[PDB]
């Protein structure tokens, strides 16, 4: 699989949820984005898809306040900006 080098913010994020390395497959990088989203909470009760993340570091990563995990384009560019191959 294709390895990628998280930059500074985006490591942090993984991280903190328990990742311990350096280099990612894309898998690992959605695994733990993913974790960090639910482990605080981002995403709106009523309506479940919406993450919002304006106070939150992710909210730097993406240059958004929210976003909808249907968004797949976005959250690709997002992670695009964030790494190295």
């Amino acid at each position: 699989e294709t390895l990628v080098r998280p930059k500074p913010l985006l490591l942090k994020l993984l991280k903190s949820v328990g990742a311990q390395k350096d280099t990612y497959t894309m898998k690992e990088v959605l695994f733990y984005l993913g974790q960090y989203i639910m482990t605080k909470r981002l995403y709106d009760e009523k309506q479940q898809h919406i993450v919002y993340c304006s106070n939150d570091l992710l909210g730097d990563l993406f240059g958004v306040p929210s976003f909808s995990v249907k968004e797949h384009r976005k959250i690709y560019t997002m992670i695009y900006r964030n790494l190295v191959v």
